[PDB]
């Protein structure tokens, strides 16, 4: 019965048969109050705040070829452009000024970059005063402690899936292997580690969505992304199915009670694939919002997917946009970088 497992859930049983059968009721009264109680979760364990995270992606080229990715090698029907570093360094100055207290600088695998233009970027942020999040895919160690040394504080390397098979299928560049790796060398060098999930993909089964929600539990990750699956029609999987979102949904409502003090994003990707799906997902668990500050005209060119929002709108837009939502969702702006703020427990 739904009541039974919110039961087990809400005294911290987290078995693999609670979460398979959570995830496998569709039932709307258990699922809302699964929603209701990682809202609570979220609300006493992380606040109000909405932690605002300014993300500047400023390259779309890439040396991988991951089947599920507009942005992979292989897609010849897109236009490909680099953001110099002085450009990158005066749109990050523009959105601290505009309040912004992380800058997440997230591109494709490109080389250009690797390492030592990062490190130049990213000093030259740090002395803004602000919180600096990289996202730029599978690199040496030495790469990224070359950034830690720079100054970088947190890394954003979504997990994709930890069904091994299922992974190598996907990022055939790569493997699980290595993307575990690069997450566990993440953590040793002292970065807040952000992890995360596809849901919905090709071939993905309830059991490989248990086993996501248990390695996230297992390393105890201090940021957590997940969205569904969104085909693009210029990718091997262009014919496939998208994720559902109260599939994904639910997912981020066992995130948030799994990992009660992390910090969990409201996705763009949920945005795209719902209107107000962003609005809706910081009501059931996540607690940060990652506004575009791509400038144009590049912004367009970052086509990971079909449909994303944000495009048609002036490119100072997004900030003041995610401020109005967290008034309207009566939630406040982060006053501090919104670091994990762990909460020790039994
Ligand atoms: C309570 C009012 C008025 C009912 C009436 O006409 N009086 C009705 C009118 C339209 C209804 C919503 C929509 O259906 C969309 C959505 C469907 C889900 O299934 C359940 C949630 C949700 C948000 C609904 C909730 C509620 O049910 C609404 C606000
Ligand atoms: C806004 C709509 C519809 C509400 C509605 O329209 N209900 C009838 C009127 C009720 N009023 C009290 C305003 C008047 C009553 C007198 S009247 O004479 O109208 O009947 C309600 C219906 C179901 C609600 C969601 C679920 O909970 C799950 C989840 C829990 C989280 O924690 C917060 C997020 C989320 C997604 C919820 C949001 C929101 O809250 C929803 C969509
Ligand atoms: C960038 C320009 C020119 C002046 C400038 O370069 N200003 C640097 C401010 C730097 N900080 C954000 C760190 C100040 C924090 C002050 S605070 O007292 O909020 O802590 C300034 C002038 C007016 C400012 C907007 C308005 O105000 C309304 C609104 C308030 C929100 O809040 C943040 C968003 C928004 C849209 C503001 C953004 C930005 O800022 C504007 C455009
Ligand atoms: C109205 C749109 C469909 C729009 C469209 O594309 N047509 C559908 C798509 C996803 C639906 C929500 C999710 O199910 C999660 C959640 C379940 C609760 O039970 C009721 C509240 C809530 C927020 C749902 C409301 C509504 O039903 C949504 C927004
Ligand atoms: C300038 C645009 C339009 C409007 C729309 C929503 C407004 C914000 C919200 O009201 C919440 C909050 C209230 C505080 O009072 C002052 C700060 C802040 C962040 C507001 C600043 C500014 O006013 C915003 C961005
Ligand atoms: C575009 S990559 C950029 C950073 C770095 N290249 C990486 O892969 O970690 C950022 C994330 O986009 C997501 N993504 C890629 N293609 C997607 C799609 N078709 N649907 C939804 N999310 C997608 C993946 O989960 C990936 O972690
Ligand atoms: C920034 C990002 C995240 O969760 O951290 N969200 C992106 C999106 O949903 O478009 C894909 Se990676
Ligand atoms: S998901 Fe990241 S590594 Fe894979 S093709 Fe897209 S941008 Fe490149
Ligand atoms: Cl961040």
């Amino acid at each position: 019965t739904g009541r039974e497992i919110l039961e087990k859930l809400e005294r911290r049983e987290f078995t693999r048969e609670v979460l398979k059968e959570a995830l496998s009721i569709n039932d709307r009264g258990f699922n809302e109050a699964l929603f209701k109680l990682a809202d609570e979760i979220r609300r006493k364990y992380v606040g109000d705040e909405v932690h605002i995270r300014a993300i500047i992606e400023f390259s779309n080229v890439c040396r991988k070829n991951c089947l599920y990715c507009g942005l992979r090698r292989d897609n010849k029907n897109l236009k490909r452009y680099r953001m110099t570093p002085e450009e990158i360094v005066e749109r990050a100055r523009l959105a601290v000024q505009f309040g912004a207290k992380t800058i997440v600088l997230q591109s494709g695998e490109d080389p250009y970059x690797m390492p030592d233009v990062i490190s130049d970027i990213v000093k030259e942020i740090k002395k803004m005063g602000v919180a600096v999040t990289l996202s730029l895919g599978e690199w040496p160690r030495e790469y990224y402690e070359k950034w830690k040394e720079a100054g970088a504080d947190r890394y954003l390397l979504r997990h994709e899936t930890a069904n091994p098979v299922l992974h190598r299928k996907l990022r055939p560049d790569t493997s699980f292997e290595n993307r575990l790796n690069c997450l566990l060398t993440l953590k040793e060098l002292g970065y807040e580690t952000g992890a995360g999930s596809m849901v919905g993909l090709p071939g993905q089964t309830i059991d490989d969505l248990v086993d996501d929600l248990l390695f996230l539990k297992e390393h105890d990750f201090d940021m957590v992304g997940i969205g569904p699956f969104i085909p693009h029609p210029d990718t091997p999987l262009a014919n496939e199915k998208k994720g559902d979102f109260t599939l994904t949904l639910k997912m981020v409502a066992l995130t948030r009670i799994l990992l009660p003090d992390s910090n969990i994003p409201a996705t763009t990707a949920m945005g795209t694939i719902v209107p107000g799906g962003r609005e809706i997902t910081l009501r059931c668990g996540a607690n940060v919002i990652m506004p575009n500050w791509t400038p144009s005209p590049y912004r367009q060119l970052y086509q990971l997917y079909p449909g994303k929002i944000s495009v048609f709108e002036k490119d100072t837009a997004s900030i003041p946009s995610v401020m109005k939502m967290i008034e309207l969702l009566g939630r406040k702006p982060g006053r501090d970088w919104g670091g994990r703020k762990r909460v020790f427990e039994t």
